[PDB]
């Protein structure tokens, strides 16, 4: 139910608390690579986010789906 994913933060809305992200295909959920909107509960998570986004830099990330929620559970940037 926890699960992973890959790809590059393309926008951040610090009012609806989704980061924009540009993932590749996740098998284990089977969707394919798409842009897709992960919500943030944790100012570490968004921080992160803000430094890929300024960055572009390859993001691995994890979630949780409730609905048209992809809940964010982790979030690492790679320099
Ligand atoms: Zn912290």
């Amino acid at each position: 139910q926890v699960i992973r994913g890959s790809g590059v933060v393309k926008a951040i809305d610090m009012n609806s608390k989704k980061i924009t992200i540009s993932h590749e295909a996740i098998p284990a959920v089977g969707w394919p690579a798409m842009t897709m909107r992960f919500t943030f509960v944790n100012a570490d998570d968004a921080i992160d986010a803000i430094n890929a986004l300024k960055t572009g830099n390859h993001v691995d990330f994890s979630f949780i789906q409730q609905g048209n929620i992809s809940l964010l559970k982790s979030i690492n940037v790679t320099q």
